[PDB]
């Protein structure tokens, strides 16, 4: 059946659909802090949103996307341990039924309530389509969200789930800006890995980022409102949509700071 996060469906069962799963450079991975490479050579990171133009939020069944229109560099990535430019193509967030997990990447084991996945494309290659088919097509920024004060950039986001509880459902969502979204800090983790849905394919360079940011309780409760299933099924709740850490295998982190 299609792929989900029960029981039934699956991390542990996606390989069968998708083998891949098992592949050498999979997504996420536990950061041991202790082990991690500082590299002096890696690059500050140089995020330009100023000029992003969102357009729709949408459930699709997993997670719900916010999606830009990527047809110019309107929003990009560049910098840090990437070569070109990369354009931001959607963002979307993994959160837990209960405040002590929910987040994919760990940091010494520890688990964060969320974590905010700012998928972006190499230009290079034309569109997204191409950009998954090559090992550095795509470059995502993990952002970690922990439970506290309130984000005030998050709120509009909050706000508009109601429309969209359901699987299929979508909403216009226009001037959203997502630098209300990021850290005072850009210091970061890096290490080649894979998207962390099916299709899971390995053409991402992780870049995630040191220092979390704080959301309130009333905001991630809005999140676990909202449904996998479409409209007159069931009701099943959209909670714990994470993936399990993965081996690391034969891959280094490196860590822009010390
Ligand atoms: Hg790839
Ligand atoms: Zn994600």
């Amino acid at each position: 059946h299609h792929w989900g996060y029960g029981k039934h469906n699956g991390p542990e069962h996606w390989h069968k659909d998708f083998p891949i799963a098992k592949g050498e450079r999979q997504s996420p991975v536990d950061i041991d802090t202790h082990t991690a490479k500082y590299d002096p050579s890696l690059k500050p990171l140089s995020v330009s949103y100023d000029q992003a133009t969102s357009l729709r939020i949408l459930n699709n069944g997993h997670h719900f996307n916010v999606e830009f229109d990527d047809s110019q560099d309107k929003a990009v990535l560049k910098g840090g341990p990437l070569d070109g430019t990369y354009r931001l193509i959607q963002f979307h967030f993994h959160w837990g039924s209960l405040d002590g997990q929910g987040s994919e990447h760990t940091v010494d084991k520890k688990k964060y309530a969320a974590e905010l996945h700012l998928v972006h494309w190499n230009t290079k290659y034309g569109d997204f389509g191409k950009a998954v088919q090559q090992p550095d097509g795509l470059a995502v920024l993990g952002i970690f969200l922990k439970v506290g004060s309130a984000k005030p950039g998050l709120q509009k986001v909050v706000d508009v789930l109601d429309s969209i509880k359901t699987k299929g459902k979508s909403a216009d969502f226009t001037n959203f800006d997502p630098r209300g979204l990021l850290p005072e800090s850009l210091d970061y983790w890096t290490y080649p890995g894979s998207l962390t849905t099916p299709p899971l394919l390995e053409c991402v360079t992780w870049i995630v980022l040191k220092e979390p940011i704080s959301v309130s309780s009333e905001q991630v409760l809005k999140f676990r409102k909202l449904n996998f299933n479409g409209e007159g099924e069931p009701e099943e709740l959209m909670v714990d949509n994470w993936r399990p850490a993965q081996p690391l295998k034969n891959r280094q982190i490196k860590a822009s700071f010390k």
